[PDB]
């Protein structure tokens, strides 16, 4: 009845878009969800888009979009909630379906914790 | 000794280096850096250039970078290794100082943790 789909910029190379599915594969592990995508938003396959389109087709009325970038950037604040035809401006359009647009990492604790970690090598 | 040199995109938007900032400030608050400094590589200040040198100025002779990005993008694999000259290509020069060039976040987690969270409106 809830869709998560996670969102990343993408990129030319391919280590943005093995994160995003890494990250699928651990929340897809902790059975918390009915359904879980994943779409990137350029250059990469699936888009934003396509990961919504596929997340209604499995009976998602509830897509919870969740942003995997760190701090608020344009793609963030124009260009995703575009996409999701959340702001009047390749549009999808969802039948009564509710889109939830989710907040980014930002300074989490935990953040800090990893970034402590990833300076001593660990 | 050594000096914590935390780097991130930067972005024309104040969000990214305001969470460099909160970030910086909060593992300052942990105790377990005698010199921590923040730098963003494009449009903001300080720069990673300046954030290096910055870290020297106040007798560093480790200096470690942690390149505070989610995945391995052009940036973490060439542009900055070449602000740092640890690639032969604005150019910084230590002296017998060495730079130590961290990993990024990756699929930690912490991270899923935290995109859970995220996802519940947490
Ligand atoms: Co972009
Ligand atoms: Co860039």
């Amino acid at each position: 009845m809830e869709a998560l789909v996670l969102v990343g910029h993408g990129s030319r190379l391919p280590y943005s878009k093995e994160l995003l599915v890494k990250l699928a594969e651990k929340v897809k592990e902790r059975n918390l969800f009915p359904i879980v995508e994943i779409g990137l938003m350029e250059f990469s396959e699936p888009t934003i888009p396509q990961a919504v389109k596929k997340a209604i087709e499995q009976g998602a009325k509830r897509i919870i979009v969740v942003p995997v970038f760190l701090a608020h950037g344009i793609h963030t604040t124009r260009d995703i909630p575009r996409l999701l035809g959340l702001i009047e401006d390749k549009l999808e359009i969802p039948e009564d379906v509710e889109i939830i647009y989710r907040e980014p990492i930002g300074a989490d604790d935990r953040i800090v914790d990893i970034i402590i970690d990833r300076a001593f090598g660990r």
